[PDB]
């Protein structure tokens, strides 16, 4: 079950001043959006009054923002992905001058930010994640019909607007919060290839993804599954390691590699 | 050769109105998540069964096409380009099922309600495979020459991708068993580029939304993938089709040479079960 | 000459029946257009008017749709090949439930529909047409001045839709049309080239065209010339096979394979 | 050096005129067809008789430009290269249902149409044109300055418009005309190059290109040098032999190869 | 960790308005070119000056960030596509200075005034060598995931290209020591057609319109340049960008492979 | 210094002259432009009276078209480079029907129009431009602050316009200009690469450009180097010699190869 302890009650607070200390937005490869920090909370609210109504045990079935929210948009006419640069200007999330949060998920002492589940089709991805990893919230999107959708820990979204809202925040209460999959924006990332067979502004999105969780002291698991050739994997994986907090390999059922970012240091396997 | 309307089918009439009412969907490729009409495929059961009462349950597939049964065949409800800004645009994919997903018979026992992607280069016996090995109750047939399953009675004939999912998820949804012969009107119009396998990546994620789209409606749907791929990439698109669909059969020299179904028993890859 | 029969007065009134009890239309990369009908029936009335002023005995130059009609247009603001498939939607000529009628060219017991004549550049496919195949209608396009202008079965066209007016028009009447050459929309066909160094859709158009032949009851033999690597002509060749009710490659001067869809079956050289 | 006007091309004028008028014609390349006028070649060939007439008949290729008689030298009358092919339609130029009238020139009995003097950079193509034909006009467009610029048969132009002008107006009096380059047409190709390192289209247009001179009975030889491999050169000569009536292959300031087809057929070599 | 504001950065600041407002700029990439606001560079300037001014000198890093000074962080003054025609838009490259450069003692001794690039594959050293080889007064911190060197008091945190340019010319001009980790939020989202190297060629013109607009301004800045190009194909990357910059320092395996430097003694290769 | 003779002074009347004589254009990939020739008479006019108030011996500084003119535009709403050259139009520069004016510089007896100067990065282009070549005017635009800034021939431009302002306007008057380099012209060609690496519009550009300043009596030295393959440099400076009057390869410091068109010939090495 997903269950509400004091230490999640605790943090509402906290959350709040984090989502409206800073103003935060997002870019691809078009012009920067701005994120609506309001229906985060409003989803917080909405989650812990619907615990309240239950025992402290929620079937993420109910938490769904789908069923909780009126409306489920984040980003606040139409650009093309090949417009000047200049025109339409740059944005990255910015850092943290404070030392982020330490977690203990999925990684002992790893800092807020997002964590890269990397690996072939079929290298044992959701099997790490859903076994080895054991997350509190598994947001499943994109994904097609298996036994992790029937457990109370799954949340069912359609949007890249639902994915954050439940990733910041049940994330910044202190929810260890995972993704499988990040295939539906992944498989419509438009653009040139780069090398390693991917558009560039992947990793520069997985690094504006992780900052965002680290401003928000969120721990996020995601399934990072891109279209790249068996051999381009290695490259990839080690070009990702330089845009992510944590980062795992799948090979043959079994985790390859890992590198996370703790208060104990970089660890490199 | 005949369509057969069964109690069972006219037990499952509400049951799929309610399914469709229950849950609105939308469905998205490059462009704007677009809305689909479910009071369209609602209005084609509806039709379907009004039509089956008439003849003696019996019905002929070409009777029961929806350019025939419907004065309107639109299901998607000003125009936006292939390559626009992905966060202007949102992104959309089908929502999965937090219940236990329908079971079926065929194309394999014990399997959930889904997509099944029957795969294979030119000529390989997909065709063959579909219509003597798996024997499927409608014949949807899209963008293919005129051959001997153009003259069957299970044979339907569309011409858009909107008429493709008002019969799979209107007659599918009864407990058909509905399979596309062929699918490659729809993929050789995917404009975008070309990803790592020499194909757009937004098929896999078109493959999913389709799967989970009767995976919600207790659909069990067979479709024929033929995908312009040079005859070494064809094993990489296949391992990813595989992770994309409920079912998924490979086909080489007439015969299967690799299946996977996502059953009630669990995931089996390459079975002793002949279709 | 092109000699009109009472065979082909007779199919009058079933080829204006075949035309008004389907509506038919063609995609692309762009959006679905209708076919008008009626320019078909008006061109077959010409036809029919002329055959009458001279013995049933006609010219090709004077068969010619920009001679005969006041406006040659069958398609009936402006789309991109690079825009949003769900937006257009995707069309493709419906296939007929009823048996196709045979014919006894370009083979005999063919079903009507399209043959593809395939080759490399100076391979022989004109010279078989004319002189193995030796069609009733000879349609010219995009071909430089050859000894075949010469001929009066030769009608001279310029548009797509001239070709599909003579193609569909004639070929109901009984006659056996043939287009030499298809390159004019081959080589303006814009799009990212998929397996085999073509556009995907140039298979899609192949059926489309031969489903709109079948269901019209023509026969018609067109040469399709495919700006291909000398090595890749091979796997084109086993495409188009899947995408047309007739194949023919050409090699050195002679046929080098075939496929024709029969009344006896598919028959494989 | 001097261009004479002799009695020949004065009898000409009437026919020139009757040609024009009798079949309207139109260009396509990637966008739309695009209509020619037929008025302003008339118009041209008219200014070029009067001074004809003023001077001895010995006329100066300076004084016999388009834009030094034409008040304007447009001949066509804003469409993406990456457009619905069914949107724009497709348009070929229209064969001749006649024999085309034959030439002397660049080979004996050959047909009216465009020849293509074909050869690496610096192989000897404009020493060819030169020396060895011998033209009676010689047009010079996007070439750097040479010794053929101080010949008074040289007309220089700057577009397509005064290309075209040219070629058919004095063409169809009987003239030799020469195109030393075709290259700010070539090298401005947009689109995918196909097999062979260069755009499909091409090919296209050296066949509407030369149908368009078949039903005008000019004979034009144009110098085409499209930005192709050294050893890609070979396929690409071979494939433009199968779209023009005339084709040379220059190799170390020598002719390497010949095709031609004239009233006693075609001749390789 | 601090930053400290010396007698020689106030005595500075007269001069740098000046320099602001002699030569008008603008920058180009693949669209039409945009004219630089110089003013908001000036009002930056005030900004910093005022809080040193309230401190004791020592400032930090995380006070000093535009987006906190500032009401609007906009340099760039109706959307124009990468690929339109190049006689419609025109070309644009900031011009170069017919005086002699105001030399530097930071990255290396005598070094002309502009840009630095500081080249590497993914994990090759160049955070490393930046902070414990180069030691730079102020580190802009942008598209770089939460590291050791995000609690520095040094380290300024943006957003924008528009906040990048802002600190570094106008902080450069005074003459402190500015570096970028990294600029690969412009690099990755560089839209066009990949040249021989694997990479956009207007890249390389970048680097020389962001090496002169420095020059122009007497900074010294060291970029850490980090594009998308294969694992061998970085040689050829790196001898370009020698071609394009005032600096170039390559780093492989935790240390610096190759350098560069155009100094006042001539340029020096390693 | 950059110091104006009385042959300087004489040749302002006939600079004049020419630039009204000819109206020109320049184009691209988009629609031809026109440039006002007006513009390069009143620099001409600014710097012989600047030349007149100093001793005659000016500075590079003070001759810069941005200090001397109120505005520097020279080119007279939007096209995309992907757009249908047959809606455009395809324009090149006019050639010369007299015997082009000679000069002494870059080479002996040397036609007017352009040179270009080639080789990959550190070949030593610059360093032979300005030991070697000695230019008298140094146009300084997209380079990094090299010694060659400090310079009192050195003339620092921003724009396109500028370029061809000095170019045109100091060449036209007997000067030897040279521009060091025309890289954010290069650099900024967007279309797709040909063979060799890079856009054949290049090529087309090099010739309209050498044609310009051969109409104009100029002798102009460019630094042309674009994003080509170490190994590819040997094919298109094949390809560049072809398109200009002069052409210099370098490489480790020195000339490796020349070629110019001069009064006594076309000389290789
Ligand atoms: N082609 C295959 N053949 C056999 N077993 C397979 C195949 N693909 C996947 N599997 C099995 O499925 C497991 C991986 O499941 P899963 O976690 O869903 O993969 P992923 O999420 O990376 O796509 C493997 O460890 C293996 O047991
Ligand atoms: N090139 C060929 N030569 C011979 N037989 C062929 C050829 N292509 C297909 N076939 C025959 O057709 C069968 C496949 O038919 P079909 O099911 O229609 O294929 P698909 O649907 O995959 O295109 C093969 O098993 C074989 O008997
Ligand atoms: N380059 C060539 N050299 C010699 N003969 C050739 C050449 N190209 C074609 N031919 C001759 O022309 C014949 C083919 O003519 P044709 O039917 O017009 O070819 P296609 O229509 O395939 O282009 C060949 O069999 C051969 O006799
Ligand atoms: N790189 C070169 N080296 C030596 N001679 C050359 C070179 N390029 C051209 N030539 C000379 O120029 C002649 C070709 O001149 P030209 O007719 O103008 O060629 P093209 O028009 O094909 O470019 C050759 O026969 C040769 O004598
Ligand atoms: N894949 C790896 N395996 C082991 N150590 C690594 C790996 N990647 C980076 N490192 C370590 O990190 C150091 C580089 O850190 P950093 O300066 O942040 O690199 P960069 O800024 O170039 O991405 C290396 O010297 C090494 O000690
Ligand atoms: N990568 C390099 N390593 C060492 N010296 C170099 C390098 N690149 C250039 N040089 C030096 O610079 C000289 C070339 O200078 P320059 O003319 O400015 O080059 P460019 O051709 O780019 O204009 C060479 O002769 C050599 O002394
Ligand atoms: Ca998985
Ligand atoms: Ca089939
Ligand atoms: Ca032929
Ligand atoms: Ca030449
Ligand atoms: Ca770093
Ligand atoms: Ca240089």
């Amino acid at each position: 079950p997903i269950v509400v302890t004091q230490a999640h009650i605790d943090r509402v607070g906290i959350a709040a001043d984090l989502l409206d200390a800073s103003p935060v937005s997002l870019q691809v490869l078009g012009r920067p959006t701005a994120i609506n920090t309001v229906v985060i909370k409003t989803y917080i609210a909405a989650v812990m009054e619907l615990a309240s109504k239950q025992g402290g045990s929620l079937a993420g079935v109910d938490i769904r923002p789908s069923v909780l929210l009126k409306d489920t948009a984040i980003f606040t006419a139409d650009v093309e992905s090949d417009v000047d640069v200049l025109d339409t200007g740059i944005y990255s999330v910015p850092g943290l001058a404070r030392k982020p949060v330490t977690h203990r998920w999925p990684s002992e002492g790893i800092y807020s930010g997002v964590t890269a589940l990397m690996g072939a089709t079929g290298s044992g991805k959701s099997i790490t994640l859903n076994e080895k990893l054991r997350p509190d919230v598994l947001i499943r999107w994109g994904e097609v019909a298996e036994a992790y959708d029937e457990l109370d820990t799954a949340v069912h979204i359609s949007t890249l607007d639902e994915m954050l809202i439940v990733c910041i925040g049940l994330g910044a209460l202190g929810f260890n919060v995972a993704v499988d999959s990040v295939r539906p924006l992944l498989f419509r990332l438009k653009g040139a290839a780069s090398a390693g067979g991917i558009v560039a502004v992947f990793y520069s999105l997985l690094t504006d993804i992780s900052n965002l969780f680290t401003q928000y002291d969120c721990s996020v698991v995601m399934v990072v599954n891109p279209m790249v050739d068996a051999e381009k994997i290695e490259y990839v994986f080690g070009q990702v390691m330089a845009s992510t907090v944590g980062a795992i390999l799948c090979a043959d059922g079994n985790v390859s590699r890992t590198m996370f970012r703790t208060n104990k240091g970089r660890i490199f396997n």
